[PDB]
């Protein structure tokens, strides 16, 4: 809990409650993961086939609509993106069966 | 060029236009270098100062509002969110600085 929350690492230990925040409808709060990977996080058994779409450095600001902000809670780096699915890939429909069953899961359970 | 785009990494021989195409306004453009940082990628010489903001695959899906979107291009994994610098690091005000440079920077290309 000592490194800055975009370099946090969820693990069964750390899970995505501890180190990311309860997901949630709110503007800047995270709203991925079941329950499933709420408590395991990278430890998840299905974890490549997600982060499999996490940007490298490079991408992230290669990639992304970068802002500043200075609010009253501090100074903060907003980001914006698309990344595109690969619909030739044979493993396609299942790609975005796994994504869509974290999207806004938390709306279903406590 | 394979990869995909979220995967490639700039480099002085791969540059970020090459990777991720010339810095823009529209939304599906990136936004994010200078000439320096666009034609050095990873290997331009305050990437660490840069990359030090950028998610992990983890923090990318623990932190983010995450959606999905089928457009006439395709289907897109959407992402946004906010990261927030410490105003207790020494060094917060030279990345305030690091950051103005390279925000929109591409509005003052010749």
């Amino acid at each position: 809990s000592k490194k800055p929350r975009q370099k946090r690492t969820a693990t069964k230990a750390y899970n995505v409650t501890q180190a990311f925040g309860r997901r949630g409808p709110e503007q800047t709060q995270g709203n991925f993961g079941d329950q499933e990977l709420i408590r395991q996080g990278t430890d998840y058994k299905h974890w490549p086939q997600i982060a499999q779409f996490a940007p490298s450095a490079s991408a992230f600001f290669g990639m992304s609509r970068i802002g500043m902000e200075v609010t009253p809670s501090g100074t903060w780096l907003t980001y914006t993106g698309a990344i595109k699915l690969d619909d030739k890939d044979p493993n396609f429909k299942d790609q975005v069966i796994l994504l869509n069953k974290h999207i806004d899961a938390y709306k279903t359970f406590p």
